[PDB]
């Protein structure tokens, strides 16, 4: 039911490293009226590993907030430990965000059924809708097709975003499961493919600077319309390739910045888009025309 | 620059998930006894990522307070973020740990020039000697030699764990560190091997279960006594390979517990051994004679 365009919405930052309130404010609004189907708040995309747990909260809250029952908000809320996944999505619940995307433990590699046991254990301890999310180069595990269709089977796991970028295990994936449960996709460059093939939508990153674009890609993707999903696509295609010239968010945020939207802040281990790769993005930023 | 065979000493918990501090008094006890050069406490085998902050402090303190002085002791406080990471080692530097192992940012995926920046910054803010992490299969982010080699110029960056296990990458990072910074085998496999191209020791997972074998193992190589460490190696090579049927620490801790030595307490995501392979490690442990 959460269908579209669902953009994972960066956290923007003053110089100093602290949480920019308003630029946030502008962005949420913005993106509502830009199309937005809804906005995931402190993903990967909005630096959740280098905020504290009471800035997860309180950007969680400026943004549902600002919302204002609009658009349905998402809070990622995943962590490699079980307990502490299990406190984030209480306290996504208890702020009313409409549903939580939670990555698969990152790091201390657990087995496909221990991932199993940290899913059921979350959707047991917590009433909200959770979104699996997997993503292999990050966090050094691979949530089974297998699994993910286990985990199906629990009422409130209502989606899996599949950052994969694998096409024909995506269809694999999608048709192995009924509406038992939606597939979201999570790899820009290949979204509109995994949309014509039966997802539900894409938490984009390029969504952060082409919004309406995406919503657009979106809807006519879903809709099966395989010509004019190509075609607005093309558009935007190259913006998919180099916003990950270097680690996401790190060229989007740069990307947003030399729109005047946001300001270099940035978090360590995170740095500002090396020099070298900033001209190039300008000129992608023209050659599709968003500035 | 510590020497030797360095335990990764598991964080024994008792079957409802809480720590053991009876069984980890013995366990350090049981170490220095045994030959143990050195304890990591709450690196990865330790399941640092499921423990309380406040849990952290407590096993970095008891192992600190039962070691006596009598060997050095290593307290695990890598995390993703370098505000995070600089809290974590001046606790330790506080509570009178002899080094700090960070592991390198995961999940995030942070650039080269991001390692740099991260691990210069929490050198520049404590005081205590680090120690750099590298696991890349765990991780999702890969420090490079190069990388290494300029960290090695801080003065309190005294070495790295290269947990890469490939022997020939290892062998030109120590060439190319000129000493700069001492370099610890982070693959049990390979590690004899590592300390015989001029590695300065092992921080094992092996250890937590044979550290008298390992000691003299680490001795011998160190010495470079190619046919010794060999020889020796051989008798417990087939548990380096049976202690990661599944992702460690799951191995290691039933081992301990087959051992008599801890309960059966692992926190989620991880789980318990399976089944299927409890038998063939009681094998390799009778095999090996350690019980
Ligand atoms: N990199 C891991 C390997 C364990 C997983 C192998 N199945 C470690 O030694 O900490």
């Amino acid at each position: 039911t959460i269908q579209g365009s669902i953009v994972a919405i960066v956290t923007p930052m003053l110089k100093d490293g602290g949480v920019d309130w308003k630029s946030l404010e502008k962005l949420v609004e913005w993106h509502i009226e830009q199309g937005t189907n809804s906005i995931v708040a402190v993903g990967t995309t909005g630096e959740a590993s280098t905020l504290s747990m009471e800035e997860h909260t309180q950007v969680i809250k400026e943004i549902i907030r600002v919302a204002n029952k609009r658009i349905p908000i998402i809070a990622g809320t995943g962590a490699n430990s079980t307990r502490e996944a299990i406190e984030l999505t209480k306290a996504a619940k208890d702020l009313g965000a409409d549903a939580a995307l939670l990555v698969t433990p990152y790091y201390n590699k657990p087995t496909q059924e221990g991932l199993y046991q940290h899913y059921k254990a979350i959707a047991e301890a917590v009433e909200l809708p959770l979104i699996l999310y997997n993503v292999p180069g990050r966090t050094g595990v691979d949530l089974s097709n297998d699994t993910a269709v286990r985990l199906a089977e629990i009422p409130n796991i209502v989606g899996i975003k599949d950052a994969t970028g694998d096409v024909p295990r995506g269809k694999a994936l999608i048709d192995a499961l009924n509406g038992k449960m939606a597939v979201y996709s999570g790899d820009d460059e290949t979204a509109w493919e995994l949309m014509l093939l039966g997802a539900d939508g894409n938490i984009s990153v390029t969504a952060n600077i082409a919004p309406k674009a995406m919503s657009e890609v979106c809807a006519v993707a879903i809709a099966k319309d395989e010509q004019q999903a190509k075609t607005l696509n093309n558009k935007i295609a190259n913006l998919h390739n180099i916003l990950f010239c270097e680690s996401n968010p790190i060229p989007v945020k740069w990307a947003l910045h030399e729109m005047g939207l946001i300001d270099t802040g940035i978090r360590l281990p995170l740095t500002p888009l090396a020099e070298q790769y900033r001209e190039p993005l300008r000129n992608a930023l023209k050659d599709a025309g968003i500035i």
